[PDB]
């Protein structure tokens, strides 16, 4: 499913992401925009053989099991296909584990490179939340 900007914001808020670990809603929406273009079905394979899945592009080497990443840790205890669902619940629960991992949102390279230090509030402007 390809979410609309305000639709995703509303779903993320309802799921407890607004200000989770100090990160305002605009941060999460900006990250999803640049990680997957708001598409739950996005996948991207990496040079090391691992693959990133979903709206927030979580890596199969640490977060989920895709059955083809030797040495994968599966810290969110879910098959990677779960992250591609139209229901963002699994993606949200896993994201909460990741952001609490110590590096905060820097775990998402697109966030670090294109959201961090910008007017992230712009991402939720105009939305009825």
């Amino acid at each position: 499913k390809v979410f609309g900007r305000c639709e995703l914001a509303a779903a993320m808020k309802r799921h407890g992401l607004d200000n989770y670990r100090g990160y305002s809603l605009g941060n999460w929406v900006c990250a999803a925009k640049f990680e997957s273009n708001f598409n739950t079905q996005a996948t991207n394979r990496n040079t090391d053989g691992s693959t990133d899945y979903g709206i927030l592009q979580m890596n199969s080497r640490w977060w989920c099991n895709d059955g083809r990443t030797p040495g994968s840790r599966n810290l969110c205890n879910i098959p990677c296909s779960a992250l591609l669902s139209s229901d963002i619940t699994a993606s949200v629960n896993c994201a909460k584990k990741i952001v609490s991992d110590g590096n905060g949102m820097n775990a998402w390279v697109a966030w670090r490179n294109r959201c961090k230090g910008t007017d992230v509030q712009a991402w939720i402007r105009g939305c009825r939340l």
